[PDB]
């Protein structure tokens, strides 16, 4: 029985590996090119972020608390998953794990309404989960050499929350996939073919047709656009946008690196500052985030400067004199309703693994096992049912909660710069931002409100793009009510 | 009576008092006001004899603004003989009224291009049109200045015969000249003007006394309209005047030096600006902030003092940083609600007004004095003052659209003048989000009247009750004149 | 008895003498103008734990000064009761706050602010003082710029503030009630012969006889006594620690319920707000050691004071009305420690060189000197601070050179500056050599503390050479 | 042999290769170098045809600097025919070498007055002295630019006929023209020049081969002196060349637009500068940082990338902020230790050098190529270039005092160009404390030689062992020539 996995990121390869190992009866073919155009995974550090990803806003919603529980469950799978992938290689392939622990730093280069609230939410989430952690003296954090005006005054050590080399992970997944009898076919899917409510297979961009009983779409930010061509699915699969992220590999001045992940809490519009250790005198610094209504594969000047400025001031001034090896750009799959698209469709044999935004790589072994269990007639992981791909848009927050959040995040872009303004200006800007965002939210839809990250993108998009989204929301409402 | 009472002891009241006393030796002229000069604009002034230095693109884009500028140019011609006539009543030991003959206008980048670049070009054009002597000079040739390099000027304009006076020595010379001409000083305040059968009878003072008069000249600064508005019908016939609260400072320089000229920028956000006026005895005057306040204020805010000092130390001379602060001065520019002065006669026989002169009453004083004295003698005074008669419908010198463009530009200029450091997308975001609220305010205040930018920002950030009282005021004025 | 000086120390000792010796005539000199007066420019904080620095507590002399500050705090409640007792409700309240909050923000050098916050916490724990580290969100009233906000806060119970003006009025009233005489003239000269005080010549030409003269003339105290034979090189010099503060009427008439402060910052300046009655707050306070007196604020001092308060404490102060810029001279002793007690001249006493905390220590210092004048031994730990002494060397030259470079760099971080990231390390490297060369040139044995060392570094060559001569003459006298 | 080997495939090697191949059709010319162009200056260049734009007050204060400037002016005259002759060997699809005809020099306050104001005046003086066509223009008339108002220019200078080329299209045109003239491209590096009996024999390549030749022209950029220094005595007879590491970037503009002219500042701290060179197809070039490194570096630092982008987005066009980064480019300007190029013949028969051209070798290339080809043919080439012969005692173009003033000014300029915000006493404090250490370094390095400011800062912040090796180098040069 033929299975085609569309996409060669962490999610496609993780599901490919689990099918190939688990299902000796199926021939599994994985599509995607070595260039990995718009690929999130190669641009990732990556942090195995569960507690580090906690925000007050996320944990204020039932859907956010459910997503967090799944991130905590995923962390338990990583040690055996890494062992099983390194087992198919040798010493020369390098180590997947680059750090065991994370330090979260609190500095004043940001908004109190995000950074202070989020630091308290991380502490509360760790205490509630009984996770091992300690608030530590900043003086005890090794390696860091911040600008004194940008320095942390509080620090939180999270034990067993670490990082992987995303490049070594991708290489280990491909090697493990081939060892288990998987086939890599380096072309893109152009079209999923279906008739009589069942997948027939995939047309490739070299003109070929590949037959299959099962198609798993794990094409990152392209996943919904690929499935939306099939009858009715345009308004039944929530849209996925590009959360364009910029990161960099730097060769440090002295070849040193920190022993732990160093990070802030999530910041304005789900960007954040972090350093992930790498082998061989390299560090990863990340990572910007901007929701784009169309794909973008190149860094902007603004993104590169903000990333470098935050890292050199808030983490280590020695990075200033360090050599830039690579500016990396990738698209976090940004779901329009703020939650992932994991599981089966109304089309027999059609599955989706996408819309994982900031933490698909961390959740990958859990999500892979879930979808593979479903494909085998199992029930997979409890609590992933709410994130089924064919659904009405989730409304995880009130319009009022989102309007408060989008104004706070807008103001946070100033405080994170950090700006220097006359003291009356911030209050003036807060007062004049409220009305326009309230008017936009009211005009977009009577029922759906986009989360803050997408709402700012819509606010500053062309009138034609806003009108097309008004029509999309109206057609979704029609379909599900 | 043929007795004259001048209400007010600032530059305007004393200047008119001197001109009346010298021109009518047959009549008794009495001047009211106390030596404290509460909220007094004149003692807080440097002061610059600003004509060309006061030019803005926005002012010269209106007919009323061009008329106000023509009068400033005419006033400048009177200053040399006026000063000679005042110093003539004193001796060398009284000190010199004039502290500088010339002005240098500096162009730096610590401000909005839409104000500073437009205003510098407007000053150059106005000087050329008036055939005034001036030269664009090398910045390196400007005497004394030692700016922060990131705050330095890259262009400089020397204006010949546009100078400064010591406002304290001017006030002393005016009082001395007033007494020498037979004027009487009565150091009390007027509480009420008495009139009946369309004619002034005189003035009740705050010690309970009644002083009779055939002529009353109101030059009481920002209190002038409140004083006249008590008389029948005049409450909606005399445009309101608000307090343009200005902060300045006297500094003893580190080495006792000072520049040989006035140093200034063009007028900046909401009619503030940066200037240094030389003084004798190792002192310099630095000014000056401006904020229209709906009620009087007699104390500097922290924000005003810091902005004044920061601009002077960075843009003029870093040596001022180490210099000793002698005095923070606060005074009220009389800020007329329609943006133009109140000069001349009333529907009440013998009642005259000299007020609402905002930034340049001191500069215009010899011209305004001669104008009102000519009118009191049955003359027509100075040509082009007619539009600025005190009993009038509110002037609309600009379109609502021109004022809305100006108030947004001035708001943005408060950022660039700080100077702020922001992400590059933020200024355009703030411009876009400022437009709607200012347009909504303008539309709500009145169908016919629009306050100038300086007052519009004060109204925007005032209490709902103060906005509603202004809506009622505008409606009552409309009723009275239409 | 003649007390020379009408600040907190002179009036406090005057009150204690007049109350304790009703048999003796006590006359207090000084003018209502209080030229260069430290006391009227003070908030004032009853600073014991708030004044703790890592540098101070690293020396034996610094630990002794701190112990005395802790002892002084215990005397304040009864002292205030005894002074308010001589007045009525209409005189106003001396005490303006009971408690202090210390804020830690990043608008400063880690090497000062982080070290000093840890030192304050340690000193509170060691003294068993009641205190709590609190959530910043729980600090009432404050509205900082988010980029200037505190991330840690420390509530110190029973460390409060007084209105310095109401204290001065209460001391004068209490002095008169106890039979003291106020003579509003200055002393020009102390007269002594056969190793004994005869009295004081005043600036109106008069001679006032006395068996006892107590010099509490603030920053003028040593210059006054140095005229007497040999005392020029036996009484440590006192300089002017010129301080700028301000009274502000708040936008809404509100004020905080506690003192709000940082730890001491570059060259012993600091940021604090002291509550006052009637919709006023006190903000302070700058500090610059000047080799000559200065009675006017500089532009730079006024801007630094206002900028720190509006950003780090409350943005609402920006729109608040300036009522008064105050300037006073902290008596800055050349060896960093006060001059308290008796001299080799019989009947000649000194109370001076108290720098940042003479007002706080006043009831303890007053009782000490009055005990000594009565043949007692006063307070146990004050002996090292006797006014007739060789200059104290409380720190190694190396410790002071590290401190002066750290404090110089802290003037940048406290601004706060924005510079290319290589510049701070470049400036640290190029500051070390010149300060080491200055220290080596001034003397083989004495090193001025950082606050005075920066003043000497940027003074005229003639002023440096006069100090080299002074240090050499002191060495001669004592070795 | 009569065979010629050109060692190096940058603008200078290819330009000389083309001129030899075209002028000596009888001889085999082989050009060495790899398509990677490791550390290559030319591919990282915009490039500006900078003659007047490169003028500084410091350069024109020395006789050697005035001679270098005269040669840059002469080179400009050759470019039109040179470009025609190179495009002639291609077709329409190869694209155009010339990307702009004119340059605008902008003066803003994001820099030190002691560099930017002095250099702007020096450019104006040099244009007037040369009778070159130019105009000081209104900043409002400069097309395309959209600066941050706090970073905006207040003066602008239009230089007619001073333009730019696409360095990539130039390199492709030079290779094609070299082949068309009968040149051979051998894509390997030289490891060693072989000579005996005072004559070149040829070149050993890094693939182990030996290539015989009668003539070897070394145009290996910053590697040129290290290659020749192996030959007897030449270690102390050919001035050292260091790496002037430069960072630039190609950006796809938000709307596909670009300016019609080069936009630039005068040269800034340690011979960095801000400029935008137009490119075809919706791309712009922005440059360019400069740091002398004692060892080669092939990667941009974080600091360099941020400074380049921040200056361009604030001072030229805020729209670049939202523009897509296509490429960060890094190349090594050949930085001669005595500040002047190494052009011409050696004491070794058939050995020639074209190197040490720092910021303007690409601009001078057609003149330098014709000069060396004339010398190889027994001519005297171009009149003023004999002073820049490669085998020489180190030039001392400035007094030690002039260089100590310059290095302190340039150090302070790194602050003002950031731009920093500091307490007003700090800059004077840092100036005072920088003077002593730079004077001590200069005194310790040598009794006779002083490195120019750009190299002096690199030496100041290098390891003690690197300083000691330079002291030995200077002593060995002194020994050799005195
Ligand atoms: C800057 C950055 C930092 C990050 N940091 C972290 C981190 O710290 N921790 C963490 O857990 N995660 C991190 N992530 C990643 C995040 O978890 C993502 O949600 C996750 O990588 C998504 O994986 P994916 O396989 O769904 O998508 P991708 O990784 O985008 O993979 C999809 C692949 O499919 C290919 N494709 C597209 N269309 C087709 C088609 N038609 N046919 C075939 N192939 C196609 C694409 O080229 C691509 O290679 C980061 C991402 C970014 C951009
Ligand atoms: C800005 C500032 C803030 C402060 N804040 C605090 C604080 O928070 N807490 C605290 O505890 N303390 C504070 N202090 C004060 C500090 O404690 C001082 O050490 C203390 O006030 C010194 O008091 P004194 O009486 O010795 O001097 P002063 O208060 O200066 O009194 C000396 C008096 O003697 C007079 N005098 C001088 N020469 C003669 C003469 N020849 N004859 C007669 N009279 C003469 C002077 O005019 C003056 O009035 C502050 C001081 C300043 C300047």
């Amino acid at each position: 029985t033929d299975v085609i996995v569309v996409g060669n990121g962490v999610l496609g390869l993780s599901v490919g590996v689990e099918i190939a190992r688990t299902r000796p009866d199926v021939r599994v073919t994985l599509l995607g090119k070595p260039a990995r155009q718009y690929g999130a995974t190669p641009a990732a550090g990556a942090m195995l972020g569960a507690f580090g990803e906690v925000t007050a806003h996320a944990l204020a919603s039932e859907h956010g608390r459910k997503k967090h529980a799944l991130a905590v469950q995923a962390q338990r799978l990583w040690p055996e998953w890494i062992e099983s992938l390194e087992a198919t290689g040798t010493a020369a392939d390098g180590r997947i794990k680059t750090a065991d622990d994370t330090v979260v730093l609190l500095n004043t280069v940001g908004h109190s309404a995000l950074d202070d609230a989020n630091f308290a939410a991380v502490l509360t989430a760790l205490k509630e989960a009984n996770a091992p952690h300690e608030e530590i003296a900043v003086e005890s954090v090794d390696w860091i050499d911040p600008d004194p005006n940008s320095r942390p005054l509080r620090a939180l050590h999270i034990e067993g929350e670490g990082s992987v080399d995303s490049g070594i992970l991708l290489a280990a997944l491909e090697r493990s996939f081939l060892q288990a009898g998987g086939r890599l076919h380096p072309v893109d899917a152009t079209e999923i073919r279906a008739s009589h409510g069942r997948v027939e297979g995939v047309v490739t961009d070299d003109g070929d047709f590949l037959p299959a009983g099962h198609v798993v779409v794990a094409a990152g930010a392209r996943s919904q656009r690929l499935v939306a061509a099939l009858p009715g699915l345009a308004h039944r699969i929530p849209r996925i946008y590009d959360g364009v992220g910029v990161s960099a590999l730097v060769d440090t001045w002295d070849g040193s690196g920190p022993a732990t992940v160093l990070r802030t809490s999530n910041r304005a519009f789900a960007c954040g500052l972090h350093l992930v250790p790498r082998a061989g005198g390299s560090v990863y610094i990340g990572a910007t985030n901007a929701v784009c209504l169309e794909p973008r594969g190149a860094a902007s000047i603004e993104e590169t400067v903000a990333l470098f400025n935050c890292a050199t001031h808030q983490l280590h001034r020695g990075l200033n004199g360090s050599e830039l090896r690579k500016v990396q750009v990738g698209s976090r799959p940004a779901p329009i309703d703020g939650f992932p698209l994991i599981g089966g469709t109304s089309v027999e044999g059609l599955w989706m693994l996408s819309g994982t935004y900031r933490d698909g790589l961390h959740m990958s072994p859990l999500l892979a096992r879930h979808v593979v269990s479903l494909m085998d007639g199992g029930t997979g992981v409890d609590g992933l049912r709410e994130f089924r791909p064919e659904r009405d848009l989730i409304s995880a927050w009130s319009r009022e909660e989102i309007l408060d959040d989008v104004v706070r995040h807008t103001m946070a872009t100033g405080y994170e710069f950090p700006w220097r303004l006359p003291l009356e200006w911030p209050h003036m800007m807060e007062t004049f931002l409220q009305g326009p965002f309230a008017e936009l939210a009211d005009r977009l839809s009577d029922t759906y409100t986009p989360p803050a990250d997408l709402m700012t993108a819509i606010m500053f998009s062309e009138r034609e793009q806003q009108d097309e989204l008004i029509a999309y929301y109206a057609d979704v409402h029609r379909e599900w009510h």
